[PDB]
């Protein structure tokens, strides 16, 4: 029964009270869950960046921060690193948080969300099918990897 994290998952407190983007709801970590291949980014503590369908890995309790005004700073809990993409398209993590580890969040009209790359505005972050991470050059519009659906560990 206890199949699952913490407290029930299924619920959508704070249905709006006007608030969505300011800082509001950045007090706890949030789980990003891919609507393609229904699959959770884990930040493995070799930096490696994956993903997963266990939504009980607590390492997917990834500590995201706002910053600046539509940026945010994503920190690992049990990775204790900060995310950061290469310049090839190599995604990994590292314990100091340098410029580039920075993400535009993107908010669409469909409730999802897309995770641009700043230092490559040419990119975001989107997974492939089997947990792995995919290419920062293969990524791209079209592709539905984009759509990513956190879900804030409130309840």
């Amino acid at each position: 029964m206890a199949e699952g994290e913490i407290t029930t998952l299924p619920a959508l407190p704070e249905d709006g009270g006007s608030g969505a983007f300011p800082p509001g709801h950045f007090k706890d970590p949030k789980r990003l869950y891919c609507k393609n291949g229904g699959f959770f980014l884990r930040i493995h503590p070799d930096g490696r960046v994956d993903g997963v369908r266990e939504k009980s890995d607590p390492h997917i309790k990834l500590q995201l921060q706002a910053e600046e005004r539509g940026v945010v700073s994503i920190k690992g809990v049990s990775a204790n690193r900060y995310l950061a993409m290469k310049e090839d398209g190599r995604l990994l993590a590292s314990k100091s948080v340098t410029d580039e580890c920075f993400f535009f969040e993107r908010l669409e009209s469909n409730n999802y969300n897309t995770y641009r790359s700043r230092k490559y505005t040419s990119w975001y972050v989107a997974l492939k099918r089997t947990g792995q991470y995919k290419l920062g050059s293969k990524t791209g519009p079209g592709q539905k990897a984009i759509l990513f659906l956190p879900m804030s560990a409130k309840s």
